[PDB]
């Protein structure tokens, strides 16, 4: 049997959402084959090591579920190659850890390199990967480069948003604009901005939540959801449409499915994804493909797209993660021997 | 007085020249402003945390000089606030870190990923300009998209190296072919290709090295390297010539070096690094300027080319590792408020 480091909380708005993951995840893995042991980060930051039978508070009310704050804490030693993560005040080994931390470090590959420095192995995109996506500003100039086509678009920091010039954006990129900061760690600060006076003020709430903030041209089209799973060989499942809420299978042509499932392969690719991503993309009357984003942590309730897209596409929840499980070890074995050479 | 968590040596062909680098660095440290506590990495991948008197063997002998393997390992406690790095068996609160750790993952995200997740400043690119940086597959990509001249090429992996056509390669790439791996961790697999048969070669032995491995045309012109320092408001040293053995300043125009600055600055700024880096063009007669390389971490031996060329612009040794310092504080205050926001 193989112990599985199931990690997840976060400081997040989606920090609720992982823990209902991590709990539809726990009952799914198969036991024959796992043994989980269970890691809860807190809204603080700060890592709990916990029993599978007690480690949500209300776990059956959706608006008071929590993390038990068991203070049971996690030493990492860089550079360990058994026993890397070790209590504070012991912890069975951990064979590979599926992590599911919602928020900036969860998600921009800091978590990821913590991981690699503790030589464990993980599901899910690796640094460069993580980090690329996301980065929505990074990976539409990766995406653009790619020869896939993302919403054309204009990205200020602080130091040049202070000098935005309306009129030309309004020029080059019409209206409505799509304002909204480059990490996407959060949904939070995304604006809509429908007239001009509406602009600057957009641009500065933005501006609260990263360095970096997109101002992109609408664009006109109905949207699509692919689930992406898989290393050097991806697969796509089949696709989900959000409405003005998602419909599976999506209502469209088996032909322009398959363009779709295409364009979420190579932008995987292009990307560096690994394990999993969600590709979110607009379907132009017309029918164009524009790639809206890359998110390498889908969510992992029973009710997520990305698991819902997967069980209507033949691939059960639990074969679902038994796969991103086997395709973290193959990264890791494979990885292995790379790093293996040097000196 | 600041604490300065040195953290040097690692699992590299480059780890002697990490040894100097923190023995130099240790020397010129700002006594008034600074105290080292440091962490030496052996050839293994462990971590000792050394007394500054006694953490080389044979320092003196560049053909033997060692790290001191202290057996006194650390310890990371993510999402610690405090004494985040401790002692298995105490140890100097560190308040920024300087990593000059050699290797793929002291250079590749990873390394800064954990320090992230620790909540250390840190000197040096994050975890994007980082990753970014080190795979040469998508820093070319990057370059390009941002309009500025890198070498052609053709990127392989494994699953797709073994169907290479060679004569298609020399018809549009021509003769040399340049073969490496992408990760740029080892100046190990570069081969010069110079005649057809000797290709497949050099494809097989990249590919022990990296995942990925490039195959670009030769960039005939002169080899210049010019010094980034800054983190939103980048500088650029004068420029080294490097021969057929580098000379500072670089023997070309007033205007020329400004052109290369510019470029280094801008290739800088594509690709998100901070705090440090070299920039490598190639200056083509002509004088079209190409990339070669961006390098996140340069050497910091007082023989090494990225303090000398900072030292030939007027910027002293114990000066340049203090505004690293400096940048590292005010790159992680800034940050501090963004991941302040949410929920
Ligand atoms: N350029 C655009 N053109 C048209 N609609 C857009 C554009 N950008 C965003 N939207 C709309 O706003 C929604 C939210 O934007 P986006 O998905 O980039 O942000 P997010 O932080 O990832 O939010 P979510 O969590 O809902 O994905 C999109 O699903 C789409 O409905
Ligand atoms: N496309 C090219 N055209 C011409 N010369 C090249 C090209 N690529 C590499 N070289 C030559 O080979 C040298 C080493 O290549 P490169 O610098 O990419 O690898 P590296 O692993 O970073 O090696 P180093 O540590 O010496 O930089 C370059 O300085 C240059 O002399
Ligand atoms: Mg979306
Ligand atoms: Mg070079």
């Amino acid at each position: 049997k193989i112990r599985v480091g199931l990690i997840f909380g976060g400081k997040s708005a989606e920090h609720e959402v992982s823990l209902q993951s991590a709990r539809n995840i726990l009952d799914a893995l198969d036991p024959q084959r796992f043994e989980p042991v269970l890691i809860g980060i807190d809204k603080q930051g700060q890592w709990h090591v916990n029993d599978p039978d007690s480690f949500l508070l209300h776990a059956d009310d959706p608006a008071r579920i929590a993390l038990h704050r068991s203070g049971r804490g996690v030493a990492l030693l860089p550079g360990a190659q058994q026993q890397q993560l070790r209590p504070i005040q012991a912890l069975a080994q951990i064979d590979v850890v599926f992590p599911i931390v919602h928020g900036t470090l969860g998600e921009d590959g800091s978590l990821q390199g913590l991981l690699r420095m503790a030589n464990l192995p993980f599901v899910g995109s690796g640094v460069l990967g993580s980090a690329v996506a996301m980065d929505k500003d990074m990976a539409k100039r990766v995406l653009r480069d790619a020869r896939l086509a993302v919403a054309p678009f204009v990205c200020f920091d602080r130091h040049t948003a202070a000098h935005a010039d309306v009129d030309t954006l309004i020029a080059q990129l019409g209206l409505p604009l799509f304002v909204k900061p480059a990490n996407q760690g959060s949904s939070v600060g995304v604006s809509q901005v429908r007239t001009a006076d509406a602009f600057a003020a957009a641009l500065a709430l933005a501006l609260a939540y990263d360095h970096k903030v997109l101002v992109e041209a609408a664009v006109a089209g109905r949207e699509i959801e692919c689930a992406v799973l898989g290393n050097a060989v991806p697969h796509a499942s089949v696709c989900g449409e959000v409405v003005v809420e998602i419909v599976i299978p999506a209502d469209i042509d088996a032909q322009t499915q398959q363009r779709i499932q295409q364009i979420a392969v190579q932008a995987y690719q292009a990307l560096g994804c690994a394990g999993m991503a969600r590709v979110d993309v607009f379907l132009c009357a017309d029918g164009r493909i524009v790639i809206n984003e890359v998110n390498t942590l889908p969510g992992f309730t029973r009710i997520s797209v990305y698991p819902k897209l997967w069980q209507a596409s033949g691939l059960d929840y639990r074969g679902l993660i038994t796969r991103l499980i086997e395709l973290a070890l193959e990264r890791h074995t494979d990885d292995q021997l790379l790093r293996s050479a040097v000196e």
